[PDB]
């Protein structure tokens, strides 16, 4: 797939929005992925503990975890499709180590897409939202074409 110009830009623009507080969006993302798919908490054996979103949003742990999610994110969305050498290391620690399937992708993209609606209702309107959504399926067809070339494809 290819997005066009004015689709990154809207991408970009409520990506910058984003910037201004990385690490309360990656907690709010996190905790909204945890609470809507539960067993994704599992595969993280620094969280696994956690009961209740309170915990979570006590944990420092998840929120350093949700800063290193959105700034890797947010440097392989600023690439605008050449994302090629991003995507390497990333594709091969999510396939060979913590072993992610591509249907947890989709799950985090979902509480990606649902955090930017709650708090940039401006700047998020349906257009954006579908800049956003092809940017997110874009990672993840590429994510998932790596993930076969390494073995996996899950
Ligand atoms: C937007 C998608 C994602 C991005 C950009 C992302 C990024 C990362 C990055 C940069 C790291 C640290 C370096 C590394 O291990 O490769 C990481 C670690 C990890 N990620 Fe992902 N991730 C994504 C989605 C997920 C999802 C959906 C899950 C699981 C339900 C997942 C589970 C984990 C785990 C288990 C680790 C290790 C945490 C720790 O113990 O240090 N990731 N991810």
């Amino acid at each position: 797939m290819v997005l066009s110009e004015g689709e990154w830009q809207l991408v970009l623009h409520v990506w910058a929005k984003v910037e201004a507080d990385v690490a309360g969006h990656g907690q709010d993302i996190l905790i909204r992925l945890f609470k809507s798919h539960p067993e994704t908490l599992e595969k993280f054996d620094r969280f696994k503990h956690l009961k209740t979103e309170a915990e979570m949003k006590a944990s420092e742990d998840l929120k350093k975890h949700g800063v290193t999610l959105l700034t890797a994110l947010g440097a392989i969305l600023k690439k605008k499709g050449h994302h090629e050498a991003e995507l390497k290391p990333l594709a091969q620690s999510h396939a060979t180590k913590h072993k992610i399937p591509i249907k947890y992708l989709e799950f985090i993209s979902e509480a990606i897409i649902h955090v930017l609606h709650s708090r940039h209702p401006g700047n998020f309107g349906a257009d954006a939202q579908g800049a956003m959504n092809k940017a997110l399926e874009l990672f993840r067809k590429d994510i998932a074409a790596k993930y076969k070339e390494l073995g996996y494809q899950g």
